[PDB]
């Protein structure tokens, strides 16, 4: 306590957060104790994001908009998409495929793991074609 100015000013500005806590607390004791009896929850923290399982539900309407032809004749898209419908199902890849938009073949996946795998199979053709995802195109990270 050799200098008032620095102490009160700077130290209060530093302790401001602590004083704020004390001020909003006002020393009122709540009946609410730590509800977690097994500290092991915060001790270990399982890491398993169960939230995803709680957030997920059946009804994966995620499709890939595959602009195959680019030519008015819907035939081309139907032919190639039915060929894919063959090969995929023959490869045990049971997926949903519809032709809405003469050029746009939509592949709706009930799965996800092999999303880029089937996508690869699609773009594996010389033409490549436009294969977009409903919404955004995210591989994962």
């Amino acid at each position: 306590g050799d200098i008032r100015d620095y102490n009160d000013a700077d130290m209060a500005r530093l302790l401001e957060q602590w004083e704020k806590d004390d001020d909003i607390e006002e020393g009122d004791l709540p009946e609410h104790k730590r509800p977690s009896a097994p500290i092991d929850f915060s001790k270990l923290d399982p890491g398993k994001p169960e939230s995803i399982l709680k957030m997920t539900k059946k009804g994966k309407t995620l499709m890939m908009f595959v602009t195959v032809s680019g030519n008015p004749t819907e035939k081309e898209t139907e032919e190639i998409t039915s060929l894919w419908q063959g090969s995929l199902f023959n490869a045990n890849y049971d997926v949903q495929r519809f032709i809405v938009g003469s050029d746009r073949a939509i592949f709706m996946l009930r799965d996800g793991s092999y999303a880029w795998e089937i996508k690869d199979f699609l773009v594996s053709q010389d033409r490549c074609a436009e294969v977009t995802l409903e919404g955004q195109m995210y591989p994962g990270k």
